């Protein structure tokens, strides 16, 4: 398993173009297993989420080729039966049910894998295809969903926020019968950036972005090109990367009104921040950042994908600051490997009490998951001396070119084989 050495302490300072949103890239990938004619997706991440969606969109039938576009053509698509070892691997795959049964009448997938951070159920997917008309059984350890015919349009509301099964039943209403109404749907980016996707194939959508997503099903998606907004997590991660570091970054290929929360907590934290139509930059001017509150919550609040590294933010923070995650169960094991760097906080239920240290220590430290695996990462290039981050593959999951990008941002840095 690979690892990164960091030696510490670098100052984080510089430029980065931000790359497509992992999280914008997958579902519409998956939502184009709906198109009948060619797609390019533009500005597609080179991740390993993304190598393993083409690998199972191929076993579909699909045909698909990339760069720093990705080409797909489902019109041959004919196996609606998805393999347990890719879509056990990330979370994503999950978004493959709802296309199949859509434009199908079928389809098989077994529970997804991802992010280790709670259980992670898909009842809320589950819901909504049924709402939409299709059956669905629980069997040889897949979900499997079919329907004789189109799908029905439903006024469908969501119990509870979930960005995953809104992106499923607004992607599979495309093509059902009639209009389909969610209420109480995810308001994330990268549920406006998919919805206009479909759009763009054909798709009749409006309320993306707003807690009620309307949609009126069509006969059949065409094709199109479309090109995938910034990585606001990305974005996030380098913008905490400087303040963490007393340096100034600027991003590119950035869009500032997906981080209204996070650049309004930088602030709080000392930043001294700008934001054009496509870049954003930050300047701690060498001041150790105060420390501040943080609740994750639903887009547009603070997304619980920044919540680790606001938590390293916290933890060199000057005084004692709280992160709170109230959207996965577990979601906090960064916190004993950035204890063993040196710092000092409490978990608390689903809260951290953080007591912020001036200067960090390396060590040899390991997350098994995609955002506490940057996090350390992060902490190893502002301790003193050598830290090394175990299975770093979780990294590869979400940031294209890490390695490449903090280096040009002065950290020193090794991708090693090890043991
Ligand atoms: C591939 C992708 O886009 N991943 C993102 C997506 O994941 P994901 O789509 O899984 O996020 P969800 O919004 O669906 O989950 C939010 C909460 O709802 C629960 N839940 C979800 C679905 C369901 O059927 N039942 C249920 O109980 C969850 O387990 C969690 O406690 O949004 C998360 C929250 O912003 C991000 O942190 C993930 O990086
Ligand atoms: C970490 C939560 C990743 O984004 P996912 O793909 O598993 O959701």
């Amino acid at each position: 398993m690979d690892k990164f050495r960091v030696q510490g302490p670098t100052r984080l300072q510089g430029e980065v173009t931000i790359s497509g949103a992992k999280n914008a890239a997958l579902p519409i990938l998956f939502a184009a297993l709906l198109a009948e004619e060619p797609v390019e997706i533009q500005n597609v991440p080179k991740l390993k989420d993304i190598d393993t969606t083409m690998k199972l969109l191929t076993q579909l039938g699909t045909k698909v080729e990339r760069x720093g576009s990705v080409w797909i053509d489902a019109s041959n698509v004919n196996n609606f039966s998805a393999p347990y070892d890719l879509v056990k691997t990330m979370r994503a795959s999950i978004w493959a049910l709802g296309p199949l049964v859509a434009r199908f009448g079928q389809g098989q997938v077994s529970l997804p894998g991802g992010c280790a951070i709670g259980a992670r159920p898909v009842d809320l997917h589950i819901f909504g295809l049924e709402k939409l008309g299709a059956e669905i059984k629980l069997e040889e350890g897949y979900v499997k969903a079919s329907v004789n015919g189109r799908l029905k349009g439903a006024h469908i509301v969501m119990d509870k926020v979930s960005v995953g099964a809104t992106v499923t039943i607004m992607s599979a209403a495309t093509l059902a019968e009639g209009t389909t109404i969610i209420e109480n749907a995810a308001r994330e980016p990268e549920i406006v950036d998919t919805a206009n996707f479909l759009v763009a194939l054909g798709a009749k959508i409006s309320g993306q972005g707003t807690d009620r997503i309307t949609i009126e099903g069509v006969e059949r998606l065409g094709g199109g090109v479309y090109r995938v907004l910034p990585d606001r997590i990305e974005t996030g991660t380098f913008l905490v990367a400087a303040a963490i570091s007393g340096g100034k970054i600027v991003c590119r290929n950035a869009q500032p009104d997906t981080l209204d929360a996070v650049l309004a907590k930088l602030r709080e934290a000392g930043a001294d921040i700008e934001t054009g139509e496509d870049w954003i930059s930050l300047d701690m001017h060498g001041k150790r950042p105060k420390a501040v509150t943080v609740r994750t919550a639903p887009h547009p609040a603070f997304p619980t994908d920044m919540q680790a590294q606001f938590t390293l933010l916290n933890l060199v923070a000057e005084g004692t600051g709280v992160i709170t995650e109230t959207i996965f169960e577990n979601r906090f094991m960064h916190v004993p490997e950035l204890i063993r760097m040196g710092a000092h906080a409490e978990i608390e239920s689903n809260t951290v009490i953080c007591h912020g240290v001036e200067k960090l220590s390396g060590a040899q430290v390991m997350a098994t998951d995609l955002r506490a695996s940057a996090s350390l990462v992060l902490a190893g290039c502002i301790a003193e001396g050598t830290t090394v981050v175990d299975r770093i593959y979780h990294i590869d999951r979400g940031y294209e070119r890490i390695e490449d990008k903090l280096r040009a941002l002065g950290a020193n840095i090794e991708r090693v084989k090890g043991e």
